[PDB]
């Protein structure tokens, strides 16, 4: 029986091994897509706040100059 128990213990170890090799892959494919989406929303936000400052920095200096022209 020893050689048959050796073979079923060896098989269970290879199995635990390849789980480890593949929960490891799942995590890294989950993290890749995390920095991806975080990077894509960061860029979407900076762009909206740059857009918005430019829009309102302009409006303000518009209303400013037009009150200045009132003299």
């Amino acid at each position: 029986g020893s050689e048959f128990r050796l073979e079923a213990e060896r098989m269970r170890l290879a199995e635990e091994e390849k789980l480890r090799k593949e929960m490891s892959a799942k995590k890294a494919k989950e993290e890749a897509e995390r920095k991806h989406q975080e990077r894509l929303a960061q860029l979407a936000r900076e762009d909206a706040e740059r857009e918005l400052k430019e829009k309102e920095e302009a409006r303000r200096k518009k209303e400013l100059l037009e009150q200045m022209e009132k003299a």
